[PDB]
């Protein structure tokens, strides 16, 4: 198990990855966001269609995580992005999805009203994941190398480690 | 079902690689496939997305 750079924060030149946070996740007081997935915003006032991908040069197996930002209303659609209708599609040897963001009146939680649906699959050692997005999207920065053998579970306990065996 | 024994049917959907192959095979941009039975009730839209090649 180890963390890996798939596509850095730097590589998004056509889209604004810097100020992609909100009043919800405080790092050192100041407003932050999930440090392993980047939230994409329009540049100047136009949102280019993204179309990038990742072949797995690594020989260990890995998994990717991504998601969708669901807005509160059609007014917040045109504030963050410059699109009315949006599509996010992901493609791998196995996977085949086409996700549309849902717009609906919510209730407020931890500040922000709209939701954030995440997704995942495991990418084979010698295969490519392909993305395509019009907007309303949160792309991976980091992803994990997994070598799985055998299963267990999530034990629910209050205790802490006792340096034994 | 004129037959008196019970039966099952199979069908599916072709998902294209891009909007260019949409207009090559078929002459439609948006497409719908709907199936209806006493129980079943579905409306299937083909997903377009960049894939990897297999076979
Ligand atoms: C994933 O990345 C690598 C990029 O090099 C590909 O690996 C080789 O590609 C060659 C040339 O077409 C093929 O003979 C084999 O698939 C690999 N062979 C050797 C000798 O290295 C790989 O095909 C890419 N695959 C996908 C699905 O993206
Ligand atoms: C967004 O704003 C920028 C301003 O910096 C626009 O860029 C300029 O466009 C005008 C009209 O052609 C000219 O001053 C130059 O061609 C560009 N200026 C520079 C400094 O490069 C930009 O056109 C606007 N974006 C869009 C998509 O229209």
């Amino acid at each position: 198990f180890e963390k890996i750079q798939i596509i850095p924060k730097s590589s998004w030149s056509s889209h604004e990855a810097s100020l992609g946070v909100s009043s919800a996740c405080p790092y050192q007081g100041k407003s932050s966001f999930f440090r392993n997935v980047v939230w994409l915003i329009k540049k100047n006032s136009t949102y280019p269609t993204i179309k990038r991908s990742y072949n797995n040069t690594n020989q260990e197996d890995l998994l990717v995580l991504w998601g969708i930002h669901h807005p509160n209303d059609a007014a917040e659609q045109t504030k963050l992005y410059q699109n009315p209708t949006t599509y996010i599609s992901v493609g791998t040897s196995t996977l085949n999805q086409r996700l549309v963001p849902r717009i609906a009146t919510r209730s407020k939680v931890n500040g922000q009203s709209g939701r954030m649906e995440f997704f995942w699959t495991i990418l084979k050692p010698n295969d490519a994941i392909n993305f395509e997005s019009n907007g309303n999207f949160i792309a991976p920065e980091y992803a994990y190398k997994i070598v799985k053998k055998g299963d267990s579970t999530i034990m629910k306990s209050e205790l802490e480690y006792g340096n034994c065996n």
